[PDB]
């Protein structure tokens, strides 16, 4: 299957999430896009929403944040500061095109999709929190583009309902991501084998949305069959934002890309053919040799035939058939047995 | 599957290959066994052979080594110096029990197996070079013990014959290892996907014999389904105590991060579902007003109606006065 011009069955699709790590600056946003391409990412993912896309402008208990940096402010106000403006989208997509990196966005409402259609995005991203919204999922499926869905909070019934919707809307490019929580979350809670379970149960392509640090999660995801890797990206390590705690800077993201690319090539082939190095080591494989001198007409036995290294003699499969036959030639001790010697 | 007292379906069986890294001194060998437990290995594997077990005492071209440290010497001479003497096995096995680590050996001839039977080994190891010897494989398979086999040089036909032999001799504990060559071997040449193919084609347990440095091969092997990791240990391609301990911790890190296939929501996943989408009143709604896009909005948090009701809810009438920002519930329509 293909995302834009990218074959995800040949290379792992590494996505750098621009997220809110532009810190409200278009200059930092454009600087981050070219650096993600320099880091080795294949696509940049921005978030397209307005506060109306996400929540309600209300003073009620449900809509005020508890305990965070916004310990008593509104959800509408939080999403306002972290929003990626519509005004930047023209420059963001064009800057990604100039740098050669792919670009797509994560919408959060119907209005964001209608705005995104003017860019004709190669793919769509459904965040974990919007996965249980069938009407939103159906609206994105009608776009007939590869859709990546985060399964962080979705139940199996909801994941099954997502599949039926994509089959209903005749959209075959559905990808499911396993989510890993950000530290101090423990490694035991990663459950990276859910990548395999997601592929088997729902017959979709699978990937990893990694909010953890290090190489354990992305490197194992490649081995587990994940073909899309998503990591949050920020240009600077002092660029404080709403996601700077679990994001990667240019150095760590480039290092993660190299770790994932090494895993890809180290996955190699299923074929059990003997490589050039394996054939060089097969010289010292077991083979049948003469463990004593054998005159013509003498019969072969355990006493004059021995399975030894190197492999220049008869293959050890001949041992039972060879035993009891008569030598056709004079065989000195240490001679490699050949066909015709018996 | 159980190897001795080790249950291989719960934990990855990490084997430290002592090989000839004792340098011909029993004092160094016993120190290596004590370090394997500190590194986190579950078993140490020694080699049981005499030069007769491997090759012939001959000066002919076939039996002289080319290009190594033994650039023109005999194969018989190399195996004589690198041998693990039979006299050491008793102390080696007794040291393994005292340190709490498992111990088994790699035989290379019939005579070596009969010597090992006095120790009742939990498992046997067939080196790659002996994998094409069906008479040797049949002899080891008849021991009815878990047998780990290196597929480094074995052909597909030979691997099938090993399975047929183990099926013939009714020994079901057959394990195949994928081999990775040592430096200068490239990462591209690893072909670690053969771990899965070995499991699929031959219906055996799979493992990794790693001669490479780093964590790429062992950590990926855990993800690929390997339940045996084999590494050479020394107190050129071996690992010291620090490198082996670092690899063991890396392998155990991979195990815990593998987790479950189960897709149930964990405690952390349930905490984040609070911020899932739900149906709320996006305007004030008087009793008897019909619901529409203008007065119903799917938003965060999740305290309102589940978004599945959006199609059914649209067009129905409110049964009560609903204010803006109110979570929609069953009975509001
Ligand atoms: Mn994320
Ligand atoms: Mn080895």
């Amino acid at each position: 299957m293909q995302i834009g011009n990218f074959n995800t069955d040949k290379k792992v699709f590494i996505i750098a999430e621009l997220s809110a790590n532009h810190a409200g600056s278009l200059e930092m946003a454009l600087k981050s896009i070219k650096a993600a391409k320099k880091a080795g990412a294949d696509a940049i993912k921005i978030q397209t929403y307005t506060p109306d896309s996400l929540t309600l402008n209300s003073d009620k208990e449900d809509f005020i944040i508890k305990g965070g940096l916004w310990d008593k402010r509104k959800l509408y106000e939080l999403y306002e500061s972290a929003k990626t403006p519509y005004e930047w989208h023209s420059q963001i997509f064009e800057t990604a095109q100039n740098e050669g990196i792919l670009c797509f966005s994560s919408p959060f409402a119907k209005e964001d999709v209608e705005f995104l259609k003017r860019f004709d995005p190669i793919a769509y991203k459904i965040a974990s929190f919007e996965a249980n919204d069938e009407n939103f999922v159906r609206l994105i499926a009608k776009e007939k583009k590869p859709t990546i869905v985060s399964t962080g909070i979705a139940t199996e019934e909801e994941l099954f309902k997502i599949c039926e919707i994509f089959k209903e809307e005749k959209n075959p490019d559905l990808i499911f991501l396993k989510c890993t929580s950000a530290y101090p979350a423990a490694i035991e809670d990663m459950n990276l084998k859910g990548i395999v379970s997601l592929k088997e149960k729902f017959n979709v392509e699978v990937g990893l949305s990694d909010h953890s640090f290090g190489f354990l999660a992305p490197v194992m995801a490649v081995a587990l069959g994940a073909r899309v890797i998503e990591k949050h990206f920020m240009l600077d390590k002092s660029i404080e934002s709403e996601d700077s705690k679990f994001s990667l800077d240019f150095d760590e993201f480039k290092a993660m890309v190299d770790a994932v690319r090494q895993a890809e090539s180290a996955l190699g082939d299923d074929k059990l053919d003997l490589d050039e190095k394996a054939l060089k080591n097969r010289v010292f494989a077991r083979s049948l040799y003469a463990s004593k001198d054998i005159k013509k007409g003498e019969i072969f036995s355990e006493e004059n035939v021995k399975s030894v290294r190197p492999s220049f003699g008869l293959h050890p499969k001949f041992y039972q058939e060879l035993l009891g036959k008569k030598a056709t030639k004079d065989i000195k001790f240490g001679d490699a047995l050949k066909q015709g010697d018996f």
